[PDB]
RNA sequence: GGGGGGGGG
């Protein structure tokens, strides 16, 4: 069984859910039984590929079946409700599992955090890290982190700032996540001068920069107007392995757009091109609007035009 | 062998 799990989890996470169902369909056929983890597998591919419905369905099918649901099956399907704007009934599943003694555990409780945070319930996830600390689940680094996003992206950054006292001082140690988050919140806060003396904090506690990380501070410098320092990152980020990706060259295209420097920016869509890092959806659109407010409209038409061409959705 | 947190228009 393990070996057909471990397949259909390979198919569902590279998008192949059909050959994931194929595979299903033939471990039955051969006799190796579906356990709690074969349909936990699927649900979660399914949820993730858009396609609750039949998540919903293949949950029916193992209580039928006799499988029975367990902590993970729940988590599954919880975050999985509430990111497809289904919160209630997610809600609905958490007290559904307490009622069946099957124990949330720091998953489950940091889950439903999350879709409450980005729900804007954000009093009902704090009573609920309150629920977890009474309950005697103890918050983990991805509870803080999870805290600390909602709180900054609900303008409440002076408790998000709290909380990381809070982490530090009972023991978890904040993470390459924690510090990204704080950085953005501080930066999009008009607190630039503390974002970068994080920057220079989280290389002294030996927690290296990722991505993600001068991703959001290029984008911070470029909104605050030093472009120059943003650019000095990405030549920076390149010359210690940290791989340019989409986001970073749609956030250095937009910033030097704004800033007026149209040309430098279509040197970037080249570069990016050549480089093999294709343009979604968000480079598109951000060419698109700024040589739209440049006054090229013929050539904003002609991206639109190639962007479709090229399979890539406008949205 | 399965589930949760951070960056761009």
């Amino acid at each position: 069984v393990v070996t057909y799990n471990t397949l259909i989890d390979g198919l569902a996470k590279a998008g192949r859910l059909e050959e994931a169902l194929q595979l299903f369909q033939e471990m039955k056929e051969k006799g190796v039984k579906p356990d709690v983890v074969t349909y936990n597998t699927l649900i979660d591919g399914l949820a993730k590929a858009g396609r609750l419905e039949e998540a919903l369905q293949l949950f029916q099918e193992m209580k039928e079946k006799g499988v029975k649901p367990d902590v993970v099956t729940y988590n599954t399907l919880i975050d999985g409700l509430a990111k497809a704007g289904r919160l209630e009934e997610a809600l609905q599943l958490f007290q559904e599992m307490k009622e069946k003694g099957v124990k949330p555990d720091v998953v489950t409780y940091n889950t439903l955090i999350d879709g409450l945070a980005k729900a804007g319930r954000l009093e009902e996830a704090l009573q609920l890290f309150q629920e977890m600390k009474e309950k005697g689940v103890k918050p983990d680094v991805v509870t803080y982190n999870t805290l600390i996003d909602g709180l900054a992206k609900a303008g409440r950054l002076e408790e998000a700032l709290q909380l990381f006292e809070e982490m530090k001082e009972k023991g978890v140690k904040p993470d390459v996540v924690t510090y990204n988050t704080l950085i953005d919140g501080l930066a999009k806060a008009g607190r630039l001068e503390e974002a970068l003396q994080l920057f220079q904090e989280m290389k002294e506690k030996g927690v290296k920069p990722d991505v993600v990380t001068y991703n959001t501070l290029i984008d911070g410098l470029a909104k605050a107007g030093r472009l120059e320092e943003a650019l000095q990152l990405f030549e920076e980020m390149k010359e210690k392995g940290v791989k340019p990706d989409v986001v970073t060259y749609n956030t250095l295209i937009d910033g030097l757009a704004k800033a007026g420097r149209l040309e430098e920016a279509l040197q970037l869509f080249e570069e990016m091109k050549e480089k093999g890092v294709k343009p979604d959806v968000v480079t598109y659109n951000t060419l698109i609007d700024g040589l739209a407010k440049a006054g090229r409209l013929e050539e904003a038409l002609q991206l639109f035009q190639e962007m479709k061409e090229k399979g890539v959705k406008p949205d």
